[PDB]
């Protein structure tokens, strides 16, 4: 599968350099941590329009290779490579089905691919790596754009290096 690439056309990296998710539609936001609602401390992925150009993202394979393919299952996080933290993981939540959230703990490989859709990328979520995976969308509930499992609903982005 094919290589992906960045804004500038080139190869995104295999974990050393950061990225940052910037949406097609949904006008101008960016990545942040929200509350869903209850909880002490902000773990739900959101876009948010007051945040631009958000929080990058690294995306990772335990594969030798430097880049990225579309192949490949991925962890994808915040912060740095070094840190156990900001590792996005997808949750049962009540209000927003199954949310992407931050967690400190990584399997080998991610839940994750990076997928081409549309002008940009989609992230992909596969529950069982032999199968179809689940479109990420957006769940609007309680003021915010909450990232979610939104099958046939693909939120699109650009990939555009942190620098």
């Amino acid at each position: 599968s094919s290589v992906v690439v960045d804004t500038n056309g080139q190869p995104v990296s295999n974990g050393a350099d950061a990225y940052y998710l910037v949406p097609v539609s949904h006008g101008h936001a960016g990545l942040a941590l929200a509350k869903i609602g209850n909880e002490a401390e902000p773990r739900a992925v959101v876009l948010d329009p007051h945040h631009r150009p958000g929080l990058p993202v690294r995306f990772e394979s335990p594969l030798r290779i430097n880049i990225i393919k579309e192949s490949y299952f991925l962890n994808i996080k915040f912060g740095p490579s070094s840190s156990d933290s900001g590792v996005w993981d997808v949750i049962q939540q009540d209000p927003i089905g199954l949310a992407v959230k931050v967690t400190d703990t990584k399997s080998l490989l991610g839940p994750f691919k990076v997928e081409k859709e549309g002008e940009g990328y989609k992230i992909v979520y596969y529950p069982e790596r032999g199968q179809t995976g689940l479109d990420i969308g957006l769940v609007h509930r309680n003021d915010k754009y909450y990232l979610a499992v939104k099958d046939g609903e693909p939120c699109v982005f650009k990939i555009r290096k942190a620098t």
